[PDB]
């Protein structure tokens, strides 16, 4: 059921990096997702020109903000092209190392924290506001399965099932007590329209 895997040594020093480098400019973990999804999105999209079967799993290519007050959630779904087992695997498709060394160098000489985004690992931001991140996955080529981290060196990958999704990625967000901000409708709007208000693609504030 349950694998349990070590990030490598600078993927784990870049995560821990996130979470105890003094920071207050969290927000931006949200313009990192979305455009992470976007490219995800692209990425189907690019395939089914010439392969229109991929769109198959599901047609609207979009994303989906889901804040839930009570477990403390928030949920950036997008039906992009999902990954694989083994992509999940490494480093959620990254090339985490070398970027990680590219970023570290980076901080180094004089960019902060806001421009990880340049160096493909983006992802990690989320850890900024989030104690765990869950990964919901589904690639055509592959099953569901869920991805998940508390950091502290090791991710766990199990095949997921009950809720399957059809196509792309929800990354789930379980926010740090302090940054319940995340959670709020107005805080959520204005991250977006400042951070995200050209991508290509609707994006749906969910409402409890
Ligand atoms: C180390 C962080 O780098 C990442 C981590 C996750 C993503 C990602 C994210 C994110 N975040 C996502 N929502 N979907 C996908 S699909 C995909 C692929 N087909 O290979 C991804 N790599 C991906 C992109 C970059």
């Amino acid at each position: 059921e349950v694998e349990t895997f070590a990030f490598q040594a600078e993927i784990a020093q870049l995560m821990s990096l996130i979470i105890n480098t003094f920071y207050s400019n969290k927000e931006i973990f949200l313009r990192e997702l979305i455009s992470n999804s976007s490219d995800a999105l692209d990425k189907i999209r690019y395939e089914s020109l010439t392969d229109p079967s991929k769109l198959d799993s599901g047609k609207e290519l979009h994303i989906n903000l889901i804040p839930n007050k009570q477990d403390r959630t928030l949920t950036i779904v997008d039906t992009g092209i999902g990954m694989t087992k083994a992509d999940l695997i490494n480093n959620l498709g990254t090339i985490a190392k070398s970027g990680t060394k590219a970023f570290m160098e980076a901080l180094q000489a004089g960019a902060d924290i806001s421009m990880i985004g340049q160096f493909g690992v983006g992802f990690y931001s989320a850890y900024l506001v989030a104690e765990k991140v869950t990964v919901i996955t589904k690639h055509n080529d592959d099953e569901q399965y869920a991805w998940e981290s508390s950091a502290g060196g090791s991710f766990t990958v199990r095949t997921d099932t009950g809720e399957p999704m059809g196509r792309g990625t929800k990354v789930i967000l379980h926010l740090k007590e302090d940054q319940t901000e995340y959670l709020e409708e107005r805080r959520i709007k204005e991250i977006v329209k400042k951070h995200s208000q050209f991508i290509g693609y609707p994006i749906t504030l969910f409402v409890e």
